[PDB]
């Protein structure tokens, strides 16, 4: 079984009368929940606007997210992945002979695409070994950069957020 830090999803922005019960009923459309949790003020049990919930698989919190929005209770809910939450990455060690279409038929699994910038001496032109992607959607990144490895073009790549 995966982790089971990498089966939660943090979901903010919840309405107040949203209970474990209700989250639970929501969420649990795509896939099985393990534990469904609102977090709440110890003395006045008054919600405190976020909850998790925590699926079986890790293709189940795709799932998830790949069905936003989510209306949970009327209001439109925030779910993330256990937050920098960016819609860049870095990707180092691609070399010279790295070109757009292998950044892009790689990444374009994890999401979609708005921006590839291989990255270019300013003073010679030549490929500097790196680029960044811009997707539309920060879930791309927090599924990028939670995988042990990337190989694009036959290289073993560097990948973390960009700011
Ligand atoms: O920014 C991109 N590529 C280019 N950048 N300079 C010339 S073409 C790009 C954006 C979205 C999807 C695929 C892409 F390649």
């Amino acid at each position: 079984k995966e982790p089971e830090q990498l089966r939660k999803l943090f979901i903010g922005g919840l309405s107040f009368e949203t209970t474990d019960e209700s989250l639970r009923s929501h969420f649990e459309q795509w896939g099985t929940l393990t534990d469904c949790v609102v977090m709440r003020d110890p003395n006045t049990k008054r919600s405190r606007g976020f909850g998790f919930v925590t699926y079986a698989t890790v293709e189940e919190v795709d799932a998830a997210m790949n069905a936003r929005p989510h209306k949970v209770d009327g209001r439109v809910v925030e779910p993330k992945r256990a937050h920098l939450t960016v819609k860049k990455i870095f990707v180092g060690g691609i070399k010279e002979d790295t070109e757009e279409h292998h950044l892009r038929d790689y990444f374009e699994q994890y999401g979609k695409i708005e921006v590839i910038e291989i990255m270019t001496d300013r003073g010679s032109g030549k490929k500097r070994g790196f680029a960044f992607v811009t997707f539309d959607d920060h879930d791309s990144v927090d599924k990028i950069v939670i995988q042990k490895y990337h190989t694009v073009n036959g290289h073993n790549c560097e990948v973390r957020k960009a700011l």
